[PDB]
């Protein structure tokens, strides 16, 4: 699915990212739309040889399993296919799960090399709040 992306912002909000350990909602919607330009079926390689799941573009070295990443720990007990879905309830308790892990947004290196020191509320401007 390619969410709108006012529908992606009410989406969120309902999990309980807007503020969420202070990142305003607009941040999650930025990272959105630059890992995946809002699309929950993205993947993509990364050289290391790993690959980034879904909306958020969630790595499957640590964070879900999908069978070909050597070392893989699936820190969200997850298999990286089903954060492909429509229902995005299993990438945000893991997303919930990596900001968490210390370096917080910057685990989006879409969010550090785009969003960060920008004003994130252009992402949610025409929302309906
Ligand atoms: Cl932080
Ligand atoms: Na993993």
């Amino acid at each position: 699915k390619v969410f709108g992306r006012c529908e992606l912002a009410a989406a969120m909000k309902r999990h309980g990212l807007d503020n969420y350990r202070g990142y305003s909602l607009g941040n999650w919607v930025c990272a959105a739309k630059f890992e995946s330009n809002f699309n929950t079926q993205a993947t993509n390689r990364n050289t290391d040889g790993s690959t980034d799941y879904g909306i958020l573009q969630i790595n499957s070295r640590w964070w879900c399993n999908d069978g070909r990443t050597p070392g893989s720990r699936n820190l969200c007990n997850i298999p990286c296919s089903a954060l492909l879905s429509s229902d995005i309830t299993a990438s945000v308790n893991c997303a919930k799960k990596i900001v968490s892990d210390g370096n917080g947004m910057n685990a989006w290196v879409a969010w550090r090399n785009r969003c960060k020191g920008t004003d994130v509320q252009a992402w949610i401007r025409g929302c309906r709040l």
